[PDB]
Formats: structure tokens, C-alpha cells, sequence
RNA sequence: GGACCUACUACGAGCGCCAUUGCACUCCGGCGCCACGGGGGGUCC
RNA sequence: GGACCUACUACGAGCGCCAUUGCACUCCGGCGCCACGGGGGGUCC
């Protein structure tokens, strides 16, 4: 599987939720674990419903993976992983996450 | 017990719109919510009301999200003194 | 190789009694789902091992992601997926109780 | 609590767990951050679902708060703080 | 001190239910169920 | 209808400081900073 990283990869998110309400509600949940740099969210409505929360230090992401795993967020328990290396940066320039 | 839970110790620095939408993001798992009243008034601020359809939902919600760090601040959930507008 | 409901843990602190261990493992892996059994090796040659059997594969996969290399009794444990029936074969043989 | 201390104050602990199984599971988790002096646990009504982990050096406690904050321990995420005031065993080192 | 019985007893354990989110280091919340321990009473070595 | 302004206005918004832990279901604590939008008054094509 994937080594630790300061950014966590979230999937199984409710696609029906607008990007603005989502990115801001994700910050509402993960602001406890540390300083969030950016939060990238899947662009299209059809998209599986994914997001990236980029922390300043890996400690926050490591805690986030353990504590918020499977948390029912918008009636859907979100499935947290560690982000593959630089996938957060690659996903932004490719412009699939905003 | 009561059908609506009283939440306080909320981060006042967050706008009313972001708050109601983030609260619904958290408590939608426990049942059907009718309304969520939020106000930045001087007495009513830092607090919120979550109106559930059935009391069983509120008991699990109060049980589950007590002390939940919501915007770096663990929230204080209670039961409402009186009932809600709904009968 | 492929996913399984059971995770294979090794590099466990051998100085800890098996009784305290099984209970402390349940304290850590009960979060990822419903656990069926927790098998710990009693053997002399194969020392420092365990099996955590979850009801659903989702549980085992999440445990692998979250607790990989976690220092458990000041010793970071090394998690894998169980090799198929390897869990029951070690139980139908008494190397794990 | 903002002020660091040798002792971390843990709450939101699974109250149904026996005192012996608890301290042994807490030691199983916090022995990584340094040397633990004692782990005080009480199942009484006032101290129920709480714990104290007293470290030798504050660096141990700070690393512990940093790493295990919000960690789901017995299907319950624990909320770690710093202790209000030095533990009694600590205050016998620093003469208080 | 042991082993086997009991129209006895819930003091501990151990089960559940309710309440408690509480900063300690001078035990100690509340019920209910259950004699596994103990405690009585009894047949023996 | 456009553009280039204002010795005007903080009506919306958006920033910080202070005070605030408060039980409601019509409703707005207090200064400061800022004309992004607006609103006036203008000079032109």
C-alpha cells in the first residue's frame, strides 16, 4: 500500500453536495488535527466524490486517518487513505480538483 | 428528553451559512432533521438548535457527537428545555 | 496476496504475555470494524506474531492503512494480509490460540 | 489546556473497560513516547472514563499529545489534554 | 484444611439497565438479575 | 446606453479589536478599517 504523507485522500463522499459547501464542511471537521493548507475537491458532479486535505505536517494526517476513518459525513462514511506521492499537486494542475 | 438538541460552545468566528451547512453535514447520520436554527445575536451566539424528527435520533446524536471538536472547539450538546415549534 | 478479512501482524513485543496482548490488540483494532477472533502465537520458534480476523474485508484494509508500523509496546508492528486459509491452518494446528 | 506538563489528562475513554485492562492498554500505546512513571485510573463516578499518564520528561507528554490526539481507543476517540497541575509524584521530584 | 449435598444468605466478583464528559493522586453513583466465590446449615474422612 | 471622475453616503458585502458560554423558534452589542459592489453629484462621446 501507500507510505505516509501530509495529505490524506478521501473518497466515498456525497457527490450531490456542492463543492463550496463540501470544501468548507471538510475544513469544519479536520481543523482539529492541525493547520490545513488547501482542500481540493472533485470537480464534476458525476465524479465519484473525492477530495484531498493537505496538512502542513504528516502528524495531522496520520491522526486524521485513524480518528475520522469511516466517519458518516453527509450520511456516507468517508474512507480515508494516505495520498499517493504528489498526487495532490498533480490533481490540481490537471484541474480535476478545486 | 426532547426532540431538539441544544448545542453551544461553537466557534463564533464562522459565518451563519457555513455553520448550518456544516452542522447538517455532521448530524445527518442520526436521523431526519426538520430545521436547524442558528443566530449570531448577542445572547444567542455560539449556540445552535438541531430539530430531529424522533427523540431516538437526538439521543444517539447527543450520545455520539458530545464533545466533538467542531472547528477546533468541542461542542456542548444538551436537550432543549421546551419543545420546538413543531407539535 | 489479495485482500482478506484477516490481517497478519508480526514484530510484536515478545516480553508481553499473550493474555494482556490479545486484550490490548482488541483495544486498538476494534475501531476498524467487527472482529471475529484475535489469534496470537504461543509457539517458541515463530515468536511475535498475531492474526486479527475481521468480519468484513473493508475492516482489514482500513486497519492496514491506519496502523501500519504503529509502535505498539514501543515496537512498531508490521501488518500484512493473511495468506488465505493460513489463519485457520494455524488455528487447526494450535500454533495460535 | 495550553500549558505543557509531565502528565497528560485523557478523557472520553470507554467506561465499560476494567481498570487493569485499561492501564495495560494505555501503557501499550503511550510507552512509545518515553518513560511512563505511573498511569492513574479510577472507575469511580467522578473520575470515570478518564486517565492520567505521568511521563518522566515533558517532551514525552508533548509528543504523546501531538500523536495520539483523537485516537479511537476501544472504539472511542480519546481526547488528550495537558494536566491542570503537576501530579503528586512529579511534585515530589520538584519539591512541591 | 479438604470432598459431596442444601425449601438459607447477594457481602464480594461477573452479567445487563439507568445516570455521569467528570482534573485526579485520603476507598465510596444508582438500581435490577444471578449463590460462580464467600457466608450460614448438613452427611462423611 | 458607454468611458473618465468625485471636498458626498458605509446602504450591502469583506477585514481585524473589545465584550460574549448565552434555551430559542418574528427581529439588529459596541467601536474602528475598507467604496469590492451599490447609491448620490459630475465632465464628456
Amino acid at each position: 500500500e501507500t507510505r505516509p504523507n501530509h495529505t490524506i485522500y478521501i473518497n466515498n463522499l456525497n457527490e450531490k453536495i456542492k463543492k463550496d459547501e463540501l470544501k468548507k464542511s471538510l475544513y469544519a471537521i479536520f481543523s482539529q488535527f492541525g493547520q490545513i493548507l488547501d482542500i481540493l475537491v472533485s470537480r464534476s458532479l458525476k465524479m465519484r466524490g473525492q477530495a484531498f486535505v493537505i496538512f502542513k505536517e504528516v502528524s495531522s494526517a496520520t491522526n486524521a486517518l485513524r480518528s475520522m476513518q469511516g466517519f458518516p459525513f453527509y450520511d456516507k462514511p468517508m474512507r480515508i487513505q494516505y495520498a499517493k506521492t504528489d498526487s495532490d499537486i498533480i490533481a490540481k494542475m490537471k484541474g480535476t480538483f478545486v
